């Protein structure tokens, strides 16, 4: 598709057999979701944005379809405001940005 | 242009005569520049990121150059890290997001 920016981009996601709501986010380095449980082990990890850093937890190879396209990667839990999904997903699905 | 995700998608802008560097950033909904001095009277704003909340400096009707292309719009002015183009301006210059 083509998302003009006048709305936020708000994709709807799969993940864990779940339909979220996520933001399209180029500003993103990476993917963080909201509060939820993943399978398999995680990492910690800390990333900063505005407002300062928030702790997150890193799960890998996670499959997550991003308007009916699969990904599977890395993918960060925590609490953010919104589902962000950031760069290191939107190169999977071969995002561009246009103009 | 056709700009790829790869790295942070960061352009050249111009703002006041100076010449900054600055990200395309669909997940912000506001333009929220680094510490300078503008032209006007200015509002404060609260504005939320990832880590918590920010106080910044809200001016109106200001000109920004992207990449060549005009556009005039809101701008925040705070303690960010990094120069933001959120959606305000990107939707002037004709920005989309397109897989
Ligand atoms: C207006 C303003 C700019 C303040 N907006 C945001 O910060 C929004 C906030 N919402 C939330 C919101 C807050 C309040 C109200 N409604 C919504 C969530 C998403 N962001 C958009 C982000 O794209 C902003 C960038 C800024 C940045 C980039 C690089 C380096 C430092 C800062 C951002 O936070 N990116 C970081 C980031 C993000 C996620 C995962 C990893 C990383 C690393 C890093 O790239």
């Amino acid at each position: 598709p083509q998302i003009t920016l006048w709305q936020r981009p708000l994709v709807t996601i799969k993940i864990g057999g779940q339909l979220k709501e996520a933001l399209l986010d180029t500003g993103a380095d990476d993917t963080v979701l909201e509060e939820m449980s993943l399978p398999g082990r995680w990492k910690p990890k800390m990333i900063g944005g505005i407002g300062g850093f928030i702790k997150v937890r890193q799960y890998d190879q996670i499959l997550i379809e991003i308007c009916g396209h699969k990904a599977i990667g890395t993918v960060l839990v925590g609490p953010t405001p919104v589902n962000i999904i950031g760069r290191n997903l939107l190169t999977q699905i071969g995002c561009t940005l246009n103009f």
